[PDB]
DNA sequence: TACAGATTTTATGTTTAGATCTTTTATGCTTGCTTTTCAAA
């Protein structure tokens, strides 16, 4: 278990090679190598932190593909429990949720939630009427435009 | 204007809501010494 490693030796290329691995944009990258290295001195466990900001970042950088397929948020964590070398999914998310207290508010991770227009799982023109209390916010008990779009189109393509 | 009746004026008592100051006690700061877990060899 890659998490459980304390105090371990890390280079930035170990860092590249996990953010290439989830095909992160190189800014959001150098940005995570820039966050483990304003902390480095004081982890105790510093693959926590760098499973937390690889985790915490591919939810947003793929938005769009998450809520289209949420088969991917299947996929994404069970696949880096085969890179932190574990077997259980808890301590995964409990890296996510740890290290989502140490960047909310930061100036970087807020301009990449309005760039990918993603602030907790949605787009702000949903989450300002969520705020507001609104009885006509979008709320999920059908399904989208999009997904019946996308859903018609394939069962015609299966019926011939 | 005459006068009964209503309202005001002046005068005081009853009860509650709150302000200020005094006395005693809690509380936090400082400084010097002692124990204890965690980052590193």
């Amino acid at each position: 278990s890659l998490l459980v490693k304390k105090y371990c030796k890390m280079t930035t290329e170990e860092i590249i090679r996990l953010c290439n691995d989830f095909e992160l944009p190189r800014e959001v990258a150098y940005k995570i190598v820039d966050e483990y290295n304003i902390n480095a001195s004081r982890l105790v466990c510093p693959w926590q932190l760098v499973c937390g900001l690889v985790l915490n970042c591919t939810f947003i950088v793929f938005n769009e593909r998450r809520r289209k397929d949420p088969r991917i948020d299947h996929f994404i964590v069970s696949k880096m429990c085969s890179l932190m070398l574990t077997s259980k999914v808890d301590d995964v998310i409990e890296c996510v949720k740890l290290v989502k207290e140490l960047i909310i508010g930061e100036k970087w991770f807020r301009d990449l939630q309005i760039r990918y227009d993603d602030f907790d799982g949605i787009r702000y023109d949903e989450i300002i009427f969520r705020k507001l209390g609104s009885m006509l916010q979008t709320t999920n008990i059908l399904v989208t435009d999009d997904q019946y779009n996308i859903w018609k189109k394939r069962i015609e393509m299966d019926l011939a």
